[PDB]
């Protein structure tokens, strides 16, 4: 890539930033339980619970379903001379894609933790506080956790014989009907089928009135640097047991792992607008392009958070880029397309290295220590200020400095080479079909009579 | 549609799915009051309420001047001395469409209904519990409802004397703010014309902490079946009356109904990435097909929700598409297009009724009852896999079973006609179109030869 | 612009609305505290403050950091006769742009005021109450603002010994997790750069469980009219201090006034589809129209808020359009596309100062005082219908009285000028592209031929 006649073009180079993906990933297993325990209420609490339950009953049991119909699917059993694998029986499966298959052996995988969490149904189901821990086995333990039970053990609690029996049922029915709504939306997706369909911890942590910390940390991944403060929208858990008879869901998440793919060097563009031909124009150039040994490609930060000095991803997002655009990066200003504004929010200089960018045309430019006017060269549009000119520049209404040098070859003496525009919409493209063809069917017309006339010419004599 | 030869090609068929619409409606009315009532706090409230009013006095009368003023050009009985009915003065309207029009009919049927209901202004407001009902008639009711008025019967109330009347007043005050900066949210865009712009239930039901299954469950809507369940984030409703003295809102809900088109069925179709020039592509075809007496259209899922069985859309979301896709859909691979990736998140087999489609030159192919290699073979892309093959098959690295056979036609043996290697669907296409045009231009340059090659056939004397 | 061509060719003239544009702001400046002042709980809260001190000291110290870097980029200086300041060193800001530039001149200006505010650390941090005001000069105050301080002095404070101590504590950690977790959603993308980066007033707004209006008054904010009621998510603000003793914010904001652009005229349009070639097609032109003493823009309306009567924006957003579209606005009904649906949701009638556009071949049209139907003429294609026709006009189900007059000339008379079918797909362009490939490699082969006729034959005999 060649800076100085894409500076002339009308782009600056601007910070260089890494390139991080997650990958390799270890499994937690949580559990959720759905029904509040409470203890407290024994006095004045009648049978509201009823309503809630045939409500959630609706909604756990044809997850279950689903869940033990997809488990039945896979079965292991040595394949003859072959040790195993696991073998998923496809005539019970449908239409099915690889990432199906993949979660239906990690349900496969998963079903022997599922039933050591399962054996301790009543001590799931005694918890009586928000989040507390059980001893799972000797060294590994469980983490089961309930939004609402602070709730009615701080709130609702204290009034058990200040106000009313009624008043306490209809408050509780009225929480109760809004912690129902509140399932009825994150696990909406997953009604669907509740083995492929992930869950992400932003919808997870939306139950407990937005505390995604609270999940962090009692999850165990504690962040102590500045680029994993703002990762955590990205930890993926799914649904491997939806228990029925104490309403609770065992999930497994993935400890995320931020691992940097080898030399690949994100760099980022500064477009401004510079005054050709009577009218203000645009390079149009992509902001991000990835490098990575002299091959260069295109990614979409769509759901990449941007940190100071890395980018973190998901997930690869590399796309192919343009042969033409290659040409317009490496040495040809003519493959470089442009637009054209007339909107007053466009930047006309910037500063790099020390480095003055500038289109002077437009924008007054003076210098502090002479006090004499700069013009613009007629060779350049975008003009170079350094130190070698002045060190003090007044720039717009500004005072600024300049240092360092021009590096290498400077981009204000060279040639230059003006792409053509490049319009948008259909209506446009429709008449680019029209002065196409009109073109075309003058060409056509000219191979007639230059054919023609071949034969009146060579023929003749 | 064949779907031999568009799986030769790599599109493989996906699930088939009903269509349905939501249609023919019924229509119920609630009210809404805003002001809540508190009859407790007379000792120590202060007039802290006067300033709410105030606030709200700007909200509510530009609502209503707009509502009686939309009411006061319709009049009914047709001039006609036998065609009777209702009449919009298009003299006064002034620019209208006709939606418009309809809801201007909708507020003259529903007038008597919105003076029955007004006929009860003392009983509205002297309302003191969150959710109730009122006796409209000898068998029509009508479901008042306060979202605040639970929480100053069960939190401020008992705090009537343990805490100082000032400090009641301040938390008054901060409750009622933030409670008028809900409603400045959910009727923003009813300010602009108070009679034509629905209202969704989620809107609404924000102004309730998010419940939406108390309106629900109010209102009389009772889901029973897995469809109705994720339904309920579409129903609409409108404003009728914007009453001033009691400061509340008589509105009008539709009663959603799912009917379903005769007829319709839904596709859908996976892609998968083929290798192909040394380089790896995928066809470019449209995922959801609606396939209705032999005829092919395109929708949007961007509304409508997704079930397991079917597709729930709002209205009908019909979208014609191209002949040249109708070739590429029925018989013609060399009409469909194909795009060029590189990243890795492409899979590369998927599995249909027991029939595995899978692309043997990236992903290794092994059958485990022989402990052999699976070649791919030259006349063909994309490797079929049945049980004629082996029945325990090796496909990355899980083992499956396959089933079923072919049905008709193989794909395995047909032959290959990948279409032309059509380039990018975005704006970057008309850049190409730019330098084509550029190639036009030169193109024209050869016309300016031609300009020259005629002047030298004039030298041809 | 000429409205009857347009009527024609399926487009009617909607409202005339007005341009508004945000600025010439003024400033004021807030302080935000973020660790919650408790007096009531010195008997029994532990030491749990000292977590969520740990939890924040990792937000404040890098936006302090980058803040005094900031301050020290720029230098007060003169170099001979100067405007006595600004002077930015090129070599200490690497690369930048110049709203950079402009944010560390605002940093540099607001520095005395932000000492000024900062010599009053000890009132700040000796607070207790929700927003309250403190004495800054003879005639300024500061608007100190916690939203959490009302919650723990009116929730937290009244069950100081009817519960337990380690519950207190317990659920004073769970409220600071949770307030921790939403510092942490809107001064995310500000912990990159937090000197350029702004905060919008909904965000900040969020932290005081959305309550906009709290923080619109005691800023000083007080909309009295009808077109700044809605508007008030466009305050905005940036951080100009990050005191870490007593852990809070000094942040400056931005009162808004809205001034008007001379002599500029937003129109919309109404679409409707027309009946051509036995399918139904609607012309393709933008909705909104910007019009400034004939000179003809776009704008989109993807961030500005629409009134009744004017629109409201941040900024300029005015776009050029192509001369091809100037000609379709003006006179040539050729230049203006089309395109083709099917669906049923498509208009077929409106109403315009008391004159019936409608498309009759599709719906029935009829007169209610002479009873007979109204026929297409073949002339035209949208039915003009104004009071010289019928006064009460059957259109769909409806009755319409007309009124006022025509308008010039009719646009039943006219001629009409159907342009050309818009509609691009990917295949078809790549095969014309084909074509055109072909057509070059023809031109080239017969160009080569006719310069080889160029060398050997006019140098023949
Ligand atoms: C999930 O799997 C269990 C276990 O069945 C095993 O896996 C299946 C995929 C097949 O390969 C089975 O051959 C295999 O054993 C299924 O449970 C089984 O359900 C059937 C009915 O579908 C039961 O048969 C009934 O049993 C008694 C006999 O007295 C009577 O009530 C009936 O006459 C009837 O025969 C069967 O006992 C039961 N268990 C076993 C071990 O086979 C289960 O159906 C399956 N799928 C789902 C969707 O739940
Ligand atoms: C809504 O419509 C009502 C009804 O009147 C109808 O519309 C009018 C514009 C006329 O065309 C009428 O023939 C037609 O029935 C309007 O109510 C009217 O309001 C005006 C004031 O705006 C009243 O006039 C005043 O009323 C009292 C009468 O004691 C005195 O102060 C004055 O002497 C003065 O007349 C008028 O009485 C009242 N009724 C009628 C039948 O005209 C109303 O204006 C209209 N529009 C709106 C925006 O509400
Ligand atoms: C921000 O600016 C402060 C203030 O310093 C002033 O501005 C700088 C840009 C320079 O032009 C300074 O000459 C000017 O006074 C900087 O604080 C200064 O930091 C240096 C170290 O970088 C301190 O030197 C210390 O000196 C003694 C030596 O015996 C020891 O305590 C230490 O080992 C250390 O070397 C210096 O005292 C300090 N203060 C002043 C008034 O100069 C600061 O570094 C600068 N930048 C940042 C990023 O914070
Ligand atoms: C509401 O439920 C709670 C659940 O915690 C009951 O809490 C009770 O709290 C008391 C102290 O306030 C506990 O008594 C003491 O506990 C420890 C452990 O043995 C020890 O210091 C003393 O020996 C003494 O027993 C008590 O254990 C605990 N009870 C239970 C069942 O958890 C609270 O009583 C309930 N309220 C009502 C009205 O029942
Ligand atoms: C808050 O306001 C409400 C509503 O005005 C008041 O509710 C009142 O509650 C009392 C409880 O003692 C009810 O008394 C009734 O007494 C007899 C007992 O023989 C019997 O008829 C009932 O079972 C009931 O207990 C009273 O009816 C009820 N008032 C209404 C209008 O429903 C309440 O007093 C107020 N609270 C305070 C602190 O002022
Ligand atoms: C919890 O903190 C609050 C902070 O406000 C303490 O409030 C105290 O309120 C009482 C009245 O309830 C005040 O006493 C009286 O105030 C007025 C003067 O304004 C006057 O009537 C009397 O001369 C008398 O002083 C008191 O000033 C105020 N502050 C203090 C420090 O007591 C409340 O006491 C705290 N509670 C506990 C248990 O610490
Ligand atoms: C593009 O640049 C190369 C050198 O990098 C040069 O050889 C070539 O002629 C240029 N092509 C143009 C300007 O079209
Ligand atoms: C640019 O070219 C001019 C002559 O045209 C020369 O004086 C100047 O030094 C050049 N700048 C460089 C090589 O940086
Ligand atoms: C296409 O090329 C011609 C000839 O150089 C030029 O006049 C025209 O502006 C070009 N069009 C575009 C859209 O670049
Ligand atoms: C030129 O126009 C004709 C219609 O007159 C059309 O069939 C043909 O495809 C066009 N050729 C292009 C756009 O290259
Ligand atoms: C499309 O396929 C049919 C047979 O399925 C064939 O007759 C027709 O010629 C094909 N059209 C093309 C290749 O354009
Ligand atoms: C496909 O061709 C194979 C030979 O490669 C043959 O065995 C098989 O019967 C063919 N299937 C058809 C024509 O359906
Ligand atoms: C556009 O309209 C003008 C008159 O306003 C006319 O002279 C011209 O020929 C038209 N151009 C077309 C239809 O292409
Ligand atoms: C349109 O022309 C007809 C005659 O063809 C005439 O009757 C009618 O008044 C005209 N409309 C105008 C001039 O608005
Ligand atoms: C069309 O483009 C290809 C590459 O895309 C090129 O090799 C060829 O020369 C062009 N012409 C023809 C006739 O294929």
């Amino acid at each position: 890539v060649d800076f100085e006649r894409l500076a002339s073009i009308g782009g600056i180079k601007g910070h260089s930033k890494l390139y991080k993906i997650k990958g390799h990933p270890t499994t937690k297993d949580i559990v959720i339980k759905l029904v509040p325990n409470l203890n407290n209420l024994t006095v004045c609490s009648e049978m509201s619970i009823d309503g809630y339950l045939n409500l959630i009953n609706a909604v756990i049991i044809p997850i279950s379903q689903s869940l033990e119909l997809m488990r039945n699917n896979v079965k292991d059993g040595t394949p003859n001379e072959n040790i195993f694998g696991a073998i998923v029986a496809g005539a019970a499966l449908g239409i099915a894609t690889a990432a199906q298959v993949t979660s239906v052996v990690a349900l496969h995988k998963s079903n022997q933790n599922a039933a050591k969490i399962n054996s301790l149904r009543d001590s799931i189901t005694k918890t009586n506080q928000a989040v507390e821990q059980l001893s799972l086995g000797v060294q590994e333990t469980v983490s089961v956790l309930m939004g609402l039970q602070d709730q009615i053990n701080t709130n609702l609690v204290p009034k058990i014989n200040i106000l009313s029996c009624k008043q306490l049922s209809n408050t509780l029915n009225i929480m109760l009907l809004q912690y129902y709504s509140q399932i009825l939306t994150v696990f909406g997706p997953n009604l669907r089928d509740p083995a492929t369909v992930p869950v992400s911890i932003q919808a997870l942590s939306q139950l407990f009135e937005g505390n995604l910390e609270l999940l962090t940390s009692s999850l165990g991944i504690s962040s102590t640097d500045f680029n994993d403060l703002l990762t955590g929208k990205l930890i993926t858990g799914s649904i491997i047991w939806a228990d029925t008879q104490g309403h609770y869901l065992i999930l497994r998440v993935n400890i995320p792992d931020l691992i940097e793919v080898p030399g690949a060097v994100i760099q980022e563009f500064i477009k401004i607008g510079y005054n050709f031909g009577g009218s203000l124009w645009m390079p149009t150039i992509p902001n991000k392009i990835i490098i990575r040994g002299y091959h260069l490609s295109l990614i979409d930060s769509t759901n990449c958070i941007i940190t100071d000095n890395s980018y973190v991803c998901d997930r690869d997002y590399s796309l192919p880029m343009n042969p033409i655009l290659r040409e317009c990066f490496e040495g040809n200003t003519s493959s470089c397309g442009r637009e054209m504004v007339l909107n007053s929010y466009i930047p006309l200089y910037a500063l790099s290295e020390g480095v003055i960018y500038a289109n002077c045309l437009a924008t007054s430019c003076k210098c502090a220590t002479t006090n004499k006017p700069i013009v613009q060269s007629t060779s350049t549009v975008i003009t170079m200020i350094d130190n070698s000119k002045c060190p003090v520049v007044e720039v717009g209404k500004q005072m600024i400095s300049v240092g360092s040098y021009l590096g290498q070859v400077s981009p204000n003496n060279l040639t230059i080479e003006i792409g053509p525009p490049v319009y948008t919409e259909p209506v446009d493209i429709t008449n680019q079909l029209g002065n196409i063809n009109e073109t075309l069917s003058k060409t056509l017309d000219l191979i007639k009579q230059s054919n023609s006339i071949l034969d009146m010419i060579t023929g003749g004599l």
